[PDB]
């Protein structure tokens, strides 16, 4: 049988050799690049973790699944339940099911694995960082295998922050299991170290101290994450099943740094993307420039099974339909692909700032839709050293070494167009130039079909008022907003 | 041998006799209100369906059980599994428990009744309007009583808009089951008409023909819900034990029109409030000044049946506590009760407009936690005649006929304080006035005490961060916010 093992880093952006990060040390994911396509142009449609599980797990952006913000406690959302995800079809198809790690989506109706060790009945720590346990556990899946096709999906937690959480293991938790006093052993980790002045500061982090300290603890745990993907793809390969088996790694969101995880912008949703098949190699190794989507991979999952999606609808007959598509194809030839799409309504509960894009190749328009009010932060990333440090300064007066400022971090345009191949910091804000505006015009217009094939509720929002039955079906508000 | 009754209108306000409205016909309201303690200032802590059938039902405000906004379709909110709401602590201490029209919570766990017909098991028509059916299901409801007390939920969908959903029976759905061609019979139900020109047009609706009509309509449906209560109470009479039994009538919210259902205004919080209890008449046919809630209601039915409300948490070791209280001491004596508490975040999960409001008899202070952007307007209100018409009328350049225009409507002041016994309207904003800033202090104080005594994951929104392991447990964000 074909199997798939789907790897997904917690927060993990491009910190490894097959990203030509010379800095750091991470030989398996360099070794698993080898033997992969690596996409320098993904992204995830969402930098949410739990509306990023729930997009990728079922192909449908976080609009139209129901998860519009985070899973836990007080925050509370859960995709609907009419919704078909991944591992339902699988296990309908007769392919079993494994889960280990942190799932952070709901409910378990529609998310349902056959072997589960999650937060939800464990401790995260054993099951996301503790990369023994994880060793252990994919053990056990694989030695209770039947001659049915397997999907296993390991969501490790690493390389999340620690610093509201569990704050005496480090920011990163990169002292769990170090072999320190109070810190344990995880036999099977070596721990790298590194100085904060040998890490790379990416573009839009804060070239300072603090923040260098944040960095290079984050190192130390993309680590640990590296030596877990290096255990559970050799546990597939002492089960002698590695070699029939599709290995697609990549990241829910984008590191948590300011410009990164929550926003829509480059940072936030560019990912880390492999994928290796056994069946395809005359690719291993190569790079592609074709730009994709999370919402890619359940259709390539599927693929991969020769299932279909199946017709229905989760309302009244809205008929759903993946707008994503299967990457198969580019492991044989280089596609054209082009276009990748993004929406985000909430994060936590409280931190409703809904933003829709489009990217086309290098230009990328993001519509805030509710602008007007301040761009909301976190409670984990508020706490991080690093976002400490830059409100200190700023508001001491002195300088921050950060490419933007805090006003304009949280007081944005209505709609912010930019060209990376010019101006790749995303700076340049475009949407006010005259001469952008026929393309400014052809990205609203993709934008907005998009969001009507997928049931985007917030589809008028802010100006208008969705009216299911009348011509036009956006209704106007007049509320002193552009229409 | 104590039993319990609650009549719920949805989106019903003070269109009855009882209320002093002499425009329109509610007999059997008029007759309860003989037998009860009728409340002067009695409001919801929401204004939105979920959010208060939530609160009601549980005695926590919105922000405390999770139904931060509507339970419907795409909408999807739920309360918190671990909630322990007043049908559940009535089952557990062996009260019998029944719900007959809209529900409209989730999740069935939270809420389950004995008893139960609603929206998740049949027509919301035929359960929430149908004034026979839902005099049939009581009977019903009567006739399998067993050794046990009861608590039976009567939940009706008049008088709330059809013009959205259901547009062939009216814009109150006031011609389904008045014999007509294509709308069927409610035999029980006698149909009352009323000329536009009849109508009471409240100081926050616009006087104009179409919102006349409009409200003419309304009336038709409050006379439909009126009778249904008559036919309910006659039922527990026949069946015998009206005389036993805790009524209550309210309301969820406001009435559907400007400044009313979404608003923390007094339009869109002030409820009918009726408490009849055959063991306190001394008060029967009286009106109490008392400031309450709709908060009060778990904690009296509990008292009724002498249940406590049990010590449990519903995240890590915070500790639920109830805020509001008995209202069975008011029908003894007048309490100097004087505070009300209002939250809401969300009401459709596109309208993220969080609002939290304290009253002290009549000041009332709002706080627009998102009050940089416009008012967001639901899809039902928007397609009303009332909201057509004060669009069209504002877009035109024409006089609206309404107490404020749609600007201000739409982009409000951080801080709202009114005092409603000389601005009744709530039109002059006394927040910014420097004689009224140790009241507007006083009441601040009191909304935060309140915010953090029930959890109220808005607490330090939308200037700071709310971080549990450090003191403060606001954290600035300095968005420009003060
Ligand atoms: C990570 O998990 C491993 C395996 O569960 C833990 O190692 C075990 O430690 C216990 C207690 O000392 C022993 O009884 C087991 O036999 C150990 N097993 C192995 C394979 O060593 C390890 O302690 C965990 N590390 C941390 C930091 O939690
Ligand atoms: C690893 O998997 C590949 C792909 O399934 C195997 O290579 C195939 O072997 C079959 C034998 O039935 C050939 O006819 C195919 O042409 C091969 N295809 C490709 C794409 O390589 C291979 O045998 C497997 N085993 C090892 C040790 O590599
Ligand atoms: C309102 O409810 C009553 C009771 O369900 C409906 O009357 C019943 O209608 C069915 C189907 O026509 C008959 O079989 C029953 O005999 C009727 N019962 C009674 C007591 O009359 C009535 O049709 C419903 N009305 C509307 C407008 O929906
Ligand atoms: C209706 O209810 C009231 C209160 O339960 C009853 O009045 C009580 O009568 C009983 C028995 O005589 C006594 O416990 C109390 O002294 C009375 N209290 C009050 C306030 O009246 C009355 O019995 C009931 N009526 C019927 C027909 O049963
Ligand atoms: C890394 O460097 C080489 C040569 O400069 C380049 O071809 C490759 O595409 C780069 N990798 C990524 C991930 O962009
Ligand atoms: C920033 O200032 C706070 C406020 O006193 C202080 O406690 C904290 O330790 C500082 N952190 C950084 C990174 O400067
Ligand atoms: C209505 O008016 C009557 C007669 O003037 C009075 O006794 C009663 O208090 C009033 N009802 C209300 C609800 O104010
Ligand atoms: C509002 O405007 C539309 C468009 O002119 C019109 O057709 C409709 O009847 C108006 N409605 C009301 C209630 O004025
Ligand atoms: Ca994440
Ligand atoms: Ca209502
Ligand atoms: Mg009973
Ligand atoms: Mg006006």
């Amino acid at each position: 049988p074909r199997n798939a093992l789907l790897l997904l880093a917690d927060d993990g952006g491009f910190e490894s050799g097959a990203y030509n990060n010379s800095a750091i040390a991470t030989p398996h994911l360099d070794a698993l690049a080898r033997r992969s396509l690596l996409f320098r142009n993904a992204f995830t449609s969402v930098s949410s973790s739990s509306p990023s599980r729930a997009s990728l797990l079922t192909g449908l952006p976080q609009h139209q699944n129901g998860m519009y913000g985070l899973h836990q406690d007080v925050h509370h959302f859960n995709s609907f339940d009419k919704v078909r995800s991944l591992p339902l079809l699988l296990s309908q198809a007769g392919v079993r099911t494994g889960i280990i790690g942190k799932k952070h989506v709901g409910p378990e109706t529609v998310y349902p694995f056959d072997f589960a060790y999650t937060e939800e009945n464990g401790s995260v720590l054993q099951v996301g960082r503790n990369i023994t346990r994880i060793k252990l556990l994919v053990r056990k899946f694989l030695q209770t295998q039947d001659d049915r096709p397997f999907f296993l999906y390991v969501a490790f937690h690493d390389p999340h922050r620690c610093g509201h959480s569990q704050p005496q293991y480090g920011t990163f938790c990169e002292k769990f299991g170090n072999g320190e006093s109070g810190m344990g052993r995880i036999p099977d980790w070596t721990p790298q170290a590194y100085d904060p002045l040998d890490v790379l500061v990416p573009y839009f982090v804060p070239n300072t101290p603090a923040a260098r300290a944040d960095l290079a603890a984050q190192y130390t745990t993309v680590g640990r994450m590296d030596q877990g993907v290096g255990l559970v793809l050799q546990e597939l390969r002492d089960a002698g099943v590695l070699n029939d088996t599709l290995v697609i790694f990549t990241s829910d969101n984008g590191i948590p740094f300011p410009s990164g995880r929550t926003n829509l912008y480059w940072p936030g949703t560019a990912e880390p993307l492999l994928v290796s098949s056994p069946e395809h190699p005359k690719r291993w190794g190569q790079v592609s420039e074709a730009y994709v989507s999370l919402l890619d991979l359940t259709p390539t999952i599927l693929d991969w099974f020769s299932i279909p999606y199946p017709s229905y609808a989760i309302f009244g007959s809205k008929t759903i339909h993946l707008t994503g598509r299967s990457l198969l194809p580019a492991l044989e030839a280089e596609p054209l692909w082009a276009t990748v799409f993004g929406s985000q309504s909430h994060h936590e509960v409280t931190m409703s700032y809904p933003m829709r894009s489009v990217q086309h190749r290098h230009f990328r328009l993001v519509h805030n839709l509710n602008f007007k009010m301040p761009f909301p932060i976190d409670q984990d990333f508020y706490v991080s050293p690093t976002f400490q440090d830059l409100l200190n300064r700023t508001t001491a007066g002195q300088p921050t070494g950060w490419y933007k400022d805090l006003r304009h971090y949280y007081y944005r345009a209505r709609w912010e167009l930019y060209d990376r191949s010019r101006d790749p910091h995303e700076t340049q804000n475009l949407a006010t130039d005259p001469r952008f505006a026929q393309l400014l015009e052809m990205l609203r217009d993709q934008l907005a079909k998009w969001q009507w094939e997928t049931h985007d509720p917030w589809v008028c929002a802010p100006d208008g008022v969705l009216e299911e039955k009348l011509s036009p079906q956006c209704q106007p508000l007049h509320n002193e907003l552009r229409s």
